């Protein structure tokens, strides 16, 4: 997260860290045995780490659970990143409390201007790499479709939305991929891609979760 702030320990209880010997992506806990992340974060050997704040120190509240399986959207396109969403089922269910909790899926899409919270352990420099130990947060608004398409002509599909600041300086970045974009208590986006991090007129692009709720429900109901 570039231009963000320290969230504070366990203030974002649905945030998870996907780990393979190091943190490589974020994700969101939606029920005690399922996590939602981005399809481009897919790899084998994933351990899901819940209740984290400093990812390099065991401080208490952490639950490390292995992934039993990851389900990448069948229409995911790695070249356009269209349908960039993945579901991860946990080997055991997580113990939910106030430090570990799931987030609700939306019943309707969010509109432009909605203020959301983006969090993650990704890079904090727009020019270079500084990876934080603790969770960083950024409050950002959803932009209009016209400004988003004007910023990335021919690259935005109906399953994507832009959120951020056109003046540059505040944005999600590499390492934040797969994590949550929460607006009014509902998971509306997943960190997907952007051109560099916090560059002027190059906002972040997020997977539009309201377009996948029946797919998430049907897939969880059959696995
Ligand atoms: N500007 C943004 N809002 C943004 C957000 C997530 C990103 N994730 C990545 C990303 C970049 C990668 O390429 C690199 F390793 F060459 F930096 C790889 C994975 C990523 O998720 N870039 C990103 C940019
Ligand atoms: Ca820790
Ligand atoms: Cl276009």
């Amino acid at each position: 997260i570039v231009g963000g702030y320290t969230c504070g320990a366990n203030t974002v209880p649905y945030q998870v860290s996907l780990n393979s010997g190091y943190h490589f992506c974020g994700g969101s806990l939606i029920n005690s045995q399922w996590v939602v992340s981005a399809a481009h974060c897919y790899k084998s050997g994933i351990q899901v780490r819940l209740g984290e704040d400093n990812i390099n120190v065991v401080e208490g509240n952490e639950q490390f659970i292995s992934a039993s399986k990851s389900i990448v959207h069948p229409s995911y396109n790695s070249n356009t990143l269209n349908n960039d969403i993945m579901l991860i089922k946990l080997k055991s269910a997580a113990s939910l409390n106030s430090r570990v909790a799931s987030i609700s899926l939306p019943t309707s899409c969010a509109s432009a201007g909605t203020q959301c919270l983006i969090s993650g352990w990704g890079n904090t420099k727009s020019s270079g790499t500084s990876y934080p130990d603790v969770l960083k947060c950024l409050k950002a608004p959803i932009l209009s479709d016209s400004s988003c398409k004007s910023a990335y002509p021919g690259q935005i599909t109906s399953n994507m939305f832009c959120a951020g600041y056109l003046e540059g300086g505040k944005d999600s970045c590499q390492g934040d991929s797969g994590g949550p974009v929460v607006c009014s208590g509902k998971l509306q986006g997943i960190v997907s891609w952007g051109s560099g991090c916090a560059q002027k007129n190059k906002p972040g692009v997020y997977t539009k979760v309201c377009n996948y709720v029946s797919w998430i429900k049907q897939t969880i109901a059959s696995n």
